[PDB]
């Protein structure tokens, strides 16, 4: 969850 775990 939350994007690709770039960001988050």
């Amino acid at each position: 969850f939350x994007x690709s775990x770039a960001l988050l």
